[PDB]
């Protein structure tokens, strides 16, 4: 069994006879091509187009997504590999409409970005030099001429901001290709074409090992019963001997198991039953260890040749518990018998060009989530199924994955061919990802049903066609998302639950309800753009989407913009604001002004955008956690970015944390105090614990004047049950303030375990722009702290949302966007590779009071 | 492991306090009850109501379906069975809404006729004597008050002919109960209430064997790979040893297999892989042997107790092949790589009271099918899942079963509770029936989609409700019939195909199409009531329903009717005509008069009704077979009867063959000649062969005058491919007759293999009533042939549709309803228990010419 990768001498050019051939003669000629990669990124490297992320260069590359491309590479095949009984070419990823030829002969037709294509090539292969050609066809150019003739176009995704597709007639719906490639409201339009995954020549004789699956039949504390399933493709009938070694988390051997069999031409499965007594189970982050066992299977074929395959797996039971109670019907993920309140966010692709994403970026994205006390990411259906390495790290860090199939919201066609194409995709992805313990849920799509029921364009569309046509289309969706995907999961990964659509009730009834299933709440930010306190009025059984937009870090801003661009209304900044067809800055400023009024300069604009977002999500996330067991999930939109620009992320494209992420670590803390004041002057205080043991705690309440005087101080003992929320307070403004000036008063709430401070929240009684915040003087002291530095900040007065930065000097901080209490020192750890001397000169310290001072009036 | 059956001292009465208790005081008091049984049949045995099958007695028993009933029995449990760690009561069948109490305490609530109800009873079981009580509630009485409050009633089945349910508001839809119990257009309204299957006390200690499934993973000529799957319920953790012995069709040893494991509390699976080299596969009738292997698993638990379970199964591959071709998309059952043209009929329950059906009747029903050269029966969804024994015989005789789940056409409710109740029903039936090799296909329902799309009442209903409510209802159906049933089959019986609805395209598109999926064609008989020659103009890929009605055997008529009742329009005969709300005799007479004019007496009416049906179905089935590969299925409606009366059956309630069944043996013959004359005077001649080898054949065509003179004779050679139909002729009336009188001329077509005549068809050129048929004289000669008799008939002239009978003396005939050619003797075998003398006295020989002679004019 050999497997050589064709990752070398590829080149690419425009298919001859296109008008782009005249416009870009250098693209008509052969240019270097990278595999895996995209022609887009090949063009960039070749200086044919500039970096589309920089300033307003996005439009300069759109022509590549409208053109057809021709890949070519030459490779040699040994006399030894040609000897072999089977020689196959394997394509892990072709994006998307591909026509492959070998030595001029037809080899393969492909039409799914997410499928693996295996093809017998032995008869077409020559001794030595071979010519492999791949032609990739623009999905827009291929589909639109057909689409223009259809009685209707299906409701889709986003219109082209470049007008190269008609309004409300999107081709993206009809092709199995990453939805975000066509542009989304936080990313550019990069309709990629490319051999975006590996290409291999594989050769074997008697048997080819197609897979190993550790099927968990039942897992609890007492035992785990599993079945090692081995898929074997055979060319001829003959004996095989299978040996299975099992290693525990500590690396010691658990047991060896053997199985003899006779395989026959075609597919064969060999199953080895394994029972592990008192298993060291895999838990998500915050609920134990991420223990994993190693299963090593070696297969001796009829020729006496041995092949080996390995799976690292975590033993875990997964239950999607939906039981009736006072709040309707629950929706809670239960891991190893433990109801886990989901704390996390929505995960999108890490780049507009997915093939160039490094392992380091994959890991730091998940590491970011783990650091903010998250236990789950939802891999949103508008993106692409992630790299193997990504799921490995998720397993390792204990970040649960809510895995959407890659449907982003468009209404799918109901033709059999589309369905069967998608089925094969679903089968291969589920087979690929199932042994990852972190993958705990499969979901049919993002927002398809709730769009059909609530979005104006969908509602109008379904009522415009004949009722019989509506039935056909609705039947197609119910079959694809309710039958097909569900069957694939039930067949190949049967120990994990399936979910038809997010948000929804698994087709039991309507989508996006508050008393059944999950919810995407967007009446804050979107729609009527309600104030953020409205979050306190919305409590679904599980909140899988909600969010606020903000700008990325100033370093990231300076990365895509010039000094003359530094204005939210500049052409460059408007390009990087993708919400509401480029008019998103109006919505962003709406929310900023409500709390902070008019920003006095651009750096303040960025800072205040991030504060607006952070404080807003803090309200909703704390409330959801405090509402347990009414709610059992919080996944905000969104975690990360594909590109430098404005978005709902908490971490920008370059991995830099926004104020939101620092806040997320706090409101997602395992033990947390929630002190939330509603628009009726009532502040509800709750003690939240994700411990599986009782928390014998103390909680404090101190009401302060901003001139430093204490108005009141109070401390109580509290016994907080495991896995629960306990309301310990509900105070009116009068009960807290008592005739004191709300513009000059604030409250400090703290949760304690013994002498250890676990959580703190500072509450205010008026929008920040109306407050009389003190002019803080913040002393900073440095000292050598290992290979990093210890930075201690001490403010004489209250200092709000202190933000530390270092110009263009790169450094990471253990904490940021924090409140400083009068005379109370805070020490943060500074990790950098710069010397202490420049860090001290470059240090910038910003606070809210200072930022709001000297601000102009709102328009 | 003990399992005692409560099949003894049951009694039953009306639940006290009903108005029926006053009307029927004898039913208010305790009366003997039979278990299994129905309270209806208990009332008959007790002489409280007369036999509802007799004359017009049907209405006198309707009150039992509107009442609530109370079963009661006493039984003793020794101290030895109380020893056991688990003691359970098991109800295999409760019809339907049941409330069970034990020694005065609530034990079980049941609401599905088709589920098995297991309950722990150990804590409630007493020393010695125990009191078991079961209350059954009328589904009509229970549901209607709820239904009357509903905004709408779902489209259902048949209205009550007794007005005890409102029109178009049927309770039958909302309850899991055999649809035909509520009355159908060929059966009485018997809303049965009863403990209609066994009740057991079961007891066990460490391990209980919940099931054994021989899962066929891949089967071909070279090998069969299977996995013996054993379900074990354990009360505590401990070791087990499993032994599997495999015996071949000859009873000899194939191999023994062993497997040790440790079971844990709850459910445990133990799988033993078995590969059988050169398996002797199971073939359907006419395509080989019905070879079956025996799998015997014995399980020794930790206590050392050995339990044994056994499965007899046939190794078989099943494929539902749907490939694109010239006629659209095919639909064919492929068994062991052989495309089988399905030849058979639709199977309904054998009785209005299913619990009293004997094994002999189950067996003779399937034997009937086998004898008429059938290879498939469809167990129609309006009935009930059959007895285990029934499927056993089907396995034995090689009659394939198309198994509908028991939904008859009503539009189901979309509530979660109904769905989950039904899901459990499906799981239990699929688990019970899967190891029967004869079960080759599962089907969601009968006619639900085509009704929804084509029946006027459904169309009006779905357009009357709110479109969002319409979407809800359609979503409910698509989930139940497209997801739930499909998942159950894919999970528990995964080597056989599933079909969403008959007729349909498995939800790919519209139902009942001609170029995709299967069809129920009823424009002949039903709807516009087209002439039978219209059958030649309809050619679907698979015809799963079609038919013509007729009366049962004269002996059967005399069984339910008095001499004063012998008139199609009498009150008694109308009661036994259930088509079109009792006005069915008009539709029957329409078709009869078309071909034969007005019947001269009642016996002629019966005979001609059977000829009309027989000749009509002969046209369609022959046409369908001759059209191969355009069509690949012929299942006519219907095979059998639930009750004595008029229906589309070929075999009446007492097992007596109609003319149709005798004709069916001919047109389903493995080699058949089809000579079909259409409404344009064109006779197409086809040679059909179901052989797996080529047929080198000879076929003849002779044109005859009614006076015996030969007009023309022709013989031609033909090489008929394996598994095909070949057109060898297409003659106009002019080419055949040539100025000869069509009323005085006929044609004889014959298919031969060497000197062996394989099939014959006699063609006419005018309806029988216009013909000048000769006055035949038919000589009859007897002779002893073992314990039966050989009866030889010789006609001097042409004798059409000769029908042999013996008054009320019972006898069976090897052939009947045949044509006699001049001077050509035919010998049939007579099986009876009467002496020759009485057979000779009772013998009646009827032919078409004699019957048509002296007939009065049509009204
Ligand atoms: O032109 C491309 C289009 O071709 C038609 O046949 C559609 O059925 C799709 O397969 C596709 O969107
Ligand atoms: O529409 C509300 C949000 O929904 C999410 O699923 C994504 O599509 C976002 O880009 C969008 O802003
Ligand atoms: O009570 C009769 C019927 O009443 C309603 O609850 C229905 O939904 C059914 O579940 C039930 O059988
Ligand atoms: O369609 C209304 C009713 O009457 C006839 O059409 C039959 O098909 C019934 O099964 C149906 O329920
Ligand atoms: O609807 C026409 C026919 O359909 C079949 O499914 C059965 O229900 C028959 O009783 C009926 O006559």
């Amino acid at each position: 069994m050999t497997a050589v990768t064709l990752d070398g001498g590829w080149r690419v050019r425009l298919v001859p006879g296109q008008e782009q051939g005249k416009t870009y003669p250098k693209a008509a000629a052969w240019l270097p091509a990278q595999v895996p990669g995209a022609v887009q990124t090949d063009l960039i490297a070749a200086k044919i187009v500039p970096d589309p992320f920089y300033r307003d260069n996005e439009g300069k590359i759109q022509w590549a997504g409208l053109s057809d491309w021709q890949y070519q590479t030459r490779f040699t095949v040994d006399a030894a590999t040609l000897k072999r009984e089977h020689v196959e070419l394997v394509f892990d990823g072709l994006d998307t409409f591909a026509e492959v030829t070998l030595n001029g002969k037809q080899l393969l037709s492909a039409d799914n970005m997410f499928r693996q294509w295996r093809v017998d090539a032995k008869s077409l292969l020559k001794r030595g030099d071979n010519l492999l050609e791949v032609k990739l066809y623009s999905p827009i150019k291929k589909i639109q001429p057909w689409l223009a003739k259809q009685p209707y176009a299906l409701p889709g995704a986003y219109d082209s901001a470049f007008g190269d597709e008609p309004e409300a007639r999107h081709s993206s719906t009809y092709v199995r290709k990453a939805p975000y490639n066509f542009g989304w409201d936080w990313g550019p339009r990069m309709v990629n074409a490319g051999i975006w995954k590996d290409v291999r020549v594989e050769a074997w004789d008697a048997v080819r090992v197609d897979g190993l699956h550790i099927a968990q039949q039942r897992v609890d504390a007492h035992s785990a019963q599993v079945q090692a399933q081995l898929d074997l493709q055979a060319g001829r009938s003959g004996p095989v001997q299978v040996t299975l070694d099992v290693l525990g988390p500590d690396g010691q051997k658990v047991g060896q198991f053997t199985q003899d069999a006779v395989v026959d031409p075609g597919q064969n499965r060999v199953d080895l039953a394994v029972r592990i007594a008192n298993p060291k189970r895999w838990f998500p982050a915050g609920y134990g260890a991420q223990d994993r066992y190693t299963f090593v299977a070696s297969v001796r074929d009829a020729d006496g040749d041995s092949q080996q395959i390995k799976r690292v797996t975590g033993l875990r039971s997964v239950e999607l518990r939906r039981e009736k109670d006072r709040f309707g019907k629950s929706m809670e993920i239960v891991i190893n018998g433990i109801p886990i309140f989901a704390k996390g966010a929505n995960l999108i692709p890490l780049d507009a060009f997915p093939a160039r994403v490094t392992h380091e970026r994959m890991r730091s994205t998940l590491q970011d989530a783990r650091d903010a006390n998250m236990n789950m990411l939802r891999m949103w259906g508008g993106g692409h199924y992630q790299d193997d390495y990504f799921y490995d790290v998720a397993d390792e860090l204990g970040i649960m994955i809510w895995q959407d199939f890659m449907f982003g919201g468009a209404v799918p066609p109901y033709d059999v061919e589309f369905r069967e194409n998608t089925r094969q995709e679903a089968i291969e992805q589920v087979k690929r990802l199932r042994d990852h313990p972190s993958l705990v849920l499969w979901c049919g799509n993002n927002a398809v049903q709730t769009g059909w029921e609530n979005w104006g364009d969908r509602v109008k569309f379904k009522q415009s066609v004949d009722p019989e046509e509506r039935t056909r289309i609705e039947r197609g969706m119910t079959t694809l998302f309710g039958t097909v995907f569900r069957e694939v999961v039930a067949t190949y990964d049967s120990d994990v639950p399936y979910w038809a659509t997010s948000p929804g009730t698994d087709f039991d009834g309507a989508a996006d309800q508050t008393n059944d299933g999950d919810m995407h709440y967007w009446k804050v930010w979107g729609g009527p753009a309600l104030p953020v306190t409205e979050y306190l009025n919305v409590t679904p059984r599980f909140m899988s989407e909600y969010g606020l937009q903000s700008f990325p870090d100033m370093r990231t801003v300076r990365a895509f913009a010039e000094p003359g661009d530094m204005d939210p209304e500049s052409p460059v900044m408007r390009v990087h604001q993708k919400f509401d067809k480029g008019n998103g800055n109006k919505r962003l400023m709406l929310y900023i002004r409500r709390e902070f009024g008019e920003p006095k300069d651009f750096e303040s604009f960025v800072y205040l955008s991030q504060l607006m977002q952070a404080e807003g999500i803090n309200i909703a996330a704390s409330h959801l956690r405090a509402s347990r067991p009414q709610s059992m999930g919080s996944l905000y939109w969104q975690l990360n970015d594909v590109w430098p620009g404005a978005s709902w992320s908490s971490v920008d494209y370059y991995g830099r944390w926004k104020a939101l992420h620092y806040h997320a670590r706090r409101f997602y803390a395992p033990e947390m105090i929630a002190a939330l004041r509603n628009d009726k002057g009532q502040t509800e205080v709750s003690l939240v614990s994700d411990r599986t043991t009782p928390l014998t705690a103390r909680w404090r309440m101190r009401v302060m004047g901003m001139d430093g005087k204490v108005l009141s101080k109070r401390e109580e003992k509290a016994s907080v049950n495991a896995l629960s929320s306990q309301h310990v307070g509900n105070f009116s403004d009068k009960q807290l303030l008592g005739s004191a000036d709300p513009k000059r008063t604030y409250a400090v709430f703290e949760l304690l375990d013994g002498d250890t401070l676990l959580s703190r929240e500072v509450v205010f009684f008026a929008p920040a722009k109306q407050l009389a915040l003190p002019a803080a003087k913040i002393d900073s002291q440095w000292r050598a702290d290992g290979d990093g530095y210890a930075l201690t900040l001490t403010s004489d007065t209250l200092a709000r949302e202190v933000w530390l930065s270092f110009g263009d000097v790169d450094a990471t901080l253990s904490d940021n966007a924090f409140d400083l209490l009068p005379g109370e020192p805070l020490t943060v750890r500074v990790t950098s590779k710069a010397a202490l001397a420049q860090l001290q000169s470059a240090l910038q310290v910003r606070d809210l009071a200072a930022t709001l001072a000297g601000a102009p009036p709102e328009p």
